[PDB]
């Protein structure tokens, strides 16, 4: 898999902290910084070579989208997904909530069409809408999408979180194969892992129908602890994400070392998992 490159995934939080400002300060549902986030990203997505699709549903009386981004090729019976929810609350940008791992699964999905991969198996991206109101974006998706075609999904991979300023590395403990994977990048790296336990995001819709699921996570309104404070660093007694959910869940809400890993992991796992 290619080494990410963090300025480039900083780059895409610098452009959706933009979006925010332009659009009353937050990208949320049903609110015009949502729409512009999922245009930016698409725009890139389509000049890369994917096939993207706007998928479009109402929720609170306001239309929301999932972007769906397909790379064209690979095995239409084995299909690798990964995805990352694209909006935030209405209180403030969203950059660690979750820009972090738009930005992140943005920046992987960009990569194999400047490595010029063709992965054995299909891969598609998504970027869900309305996740602070529900997993209603990715609850849309898998409830509609055909029974046929979820048979064809070999896995889902999550991306929730994954640049907290005060980070812990929590890898999901969900299909083996796919954790095993997401901790022999992180053992490469000599940083330890914990199990997620701090769950409600994205992955929850595809795992409820059986197909396997992991993702990456560096904390949210819990505290860390002595104990991941002595392995990870950061500060015991603080949490790991002291703006979660708020306004100054900004650019300066995100630890660079965390972001990097969790970027680089996401296309060890997407290039791993795909042949
Ligand atoms: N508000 C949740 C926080 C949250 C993220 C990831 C997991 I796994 C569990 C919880 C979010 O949107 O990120
Ligand atoms: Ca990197
Ligand atoms: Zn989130
Ligand atoms: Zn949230």
């Amino acid at each position: 898999a290619p080494d990410i490159p963090l300025a480039n995934v900083k780059a895409h939080l610098t452009q959706l902290s933009t979006i925010a400002a332009n659009n009353g300060g937050n990208r949320a549902h049903g609110r015009p910084g949502y729409k512009a986030s999922v245009d930016y990203v698409k725009a890139k997505l389509d000049a890369a070579g994917y096939t993207t699709t706007l998928q479009q549903f109402t929720s609170g009386g306001a239309t929301g989208y999932n972007l769906i981004a397909n790379w064209p090729g690979g095995d239409p019976n084995k299909v690798l997904m990964a995805g990352a929810h694209l909006d935030s609350v209405s209180s403030g940008a969203g950059i660690n909530d979750n820009g972090s791992g738009s930005a992140a699964v943005l920046e992987t999905a960009l990569a194999v069409s400047r490595a010029g991969y063709q992965p054995d198996k299909h891969l598609r991206f998504a970027w869900w809408g309305a996740e602070e109101l529900g997993l209603i974006g990715s609850k849309f998706y898998v409830n509609n999408l055909p029974s046929a075609d979820r048979s064809k999904l070999a896995g889902y991979l999550n991306f929730d979180m994954i640049g907290s300023p005060n980070p812990g590395y929590f890898v999901y403990d969900d299909d083996p194969v796919i954790e095993k994977t997401f901790k022999n990048y992180f053992a490469g790296l000599n940083v330890p892992t914990e199990i997620e336990t701090e769950g409600r995001s994205d992955h929850a819709p595809f795992k409820n129908v059986g197909v396997p699921v992991g993702g990456l996570f560096t904390g949210a309104g819990y505290t860390k602890s002595a104990a991941q404070a002595q392995k990870w660093g950061g500060t015991a007694g603080q949490a790991f994400d002291r703006c979660y959910h708020s306004s100054c869940d900004s650019l300066s809400n995100i630890n660079d070392t965390a972001l990097d890993r969790n970027s680089d992991a996401a296309a060890h796992a997407i290039w791993t998992l795909s042949s």
